[PDB]
């Protein structure tokens, strides 16, 4: 049974190409009208923090829910750093490769729907993750190209990250991947 997913969306991009709108349209998640309306004590996905999501976070997702902010990647750092404090259990995703047509093959920077599916998979909701990904023709391939990493991540093993990113200093590497989008 899929955990309850809640999304606050910054209405910036055109919604016909936004993956969060599609999640909501099919009932995998529900939109809320503000960040304050997101459930307190829930897991919130947050690419700006250094603490990776682990399988044991499942217990929180089941009981409080899973929250996300949908915005442009150009605004993502500013939004997450300035508007969510204390209210949530903030977790980045472990390092994964994007499968969407825009950023295919590139690390860490995922679409909202890929992030939701990754979170679900890691927390043991593999069937739900696939149901979500099947909303796009390229969706299931996200698990395929990340299969070896996801298997370790779902088993609580984060050792793939340094080899995949190719740096010991993962923190700096992640900060730079996002800096590229912030400044471009
Ligand atoms: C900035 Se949003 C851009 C949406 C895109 N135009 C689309 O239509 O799907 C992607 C959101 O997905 C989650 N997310 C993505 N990657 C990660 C990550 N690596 N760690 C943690 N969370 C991640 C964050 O909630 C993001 O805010």
């Amino acid at each position: 049974m899929i955990p309850r997913v809640f999304i606050y969306r910054l209405p910036q991009d055109d919604p016909r190409k936004n993956t969060a709108i599609k999640l909501v349209r099919f009932g995998f998640a529900q939109l809320v009208d503000s960040i304050k309306a997101l459930p307190s004590g829930s897991i919130i996905l947050d690419p700006t923090v250094k603490t990776p999501l682990t399988p044991s976070d499942r217990v929180i997702a089941e009981s409080r829910g899973l929250s996300l902010i949908d915005c442009s990647w150009k605004r993502a750092v500013d939004v997450h750093t300035k508007f969510i404090r204390g209210k949530f259990i903030r977790r980045r995703l472990p390092l994964l490769i994007a499968a969407n047509p825009t950023h295919y093959g590139k690390p860490y920077i995922l679409s909202t729907i890929e992030a939701v599916a990754a979170a679900l998979y890691i927390m043991g909701f593999k069937d739900e993750a696939m149901e979500v990904l099947r909303l796009y023709k390229w969706g299931p391939n996200f698990i395929i190209i990340n299969q070896k990493y996801l298997e370790r991540y779902a088993a609580g093993d984060l050792s793939p990250e340094r080899e995949l990113l190719g740096v010991d200093d993962v923190d700096n590497g992640l900060e730079q991947l996002m800096r590229v989008l912030t400044n471009g």
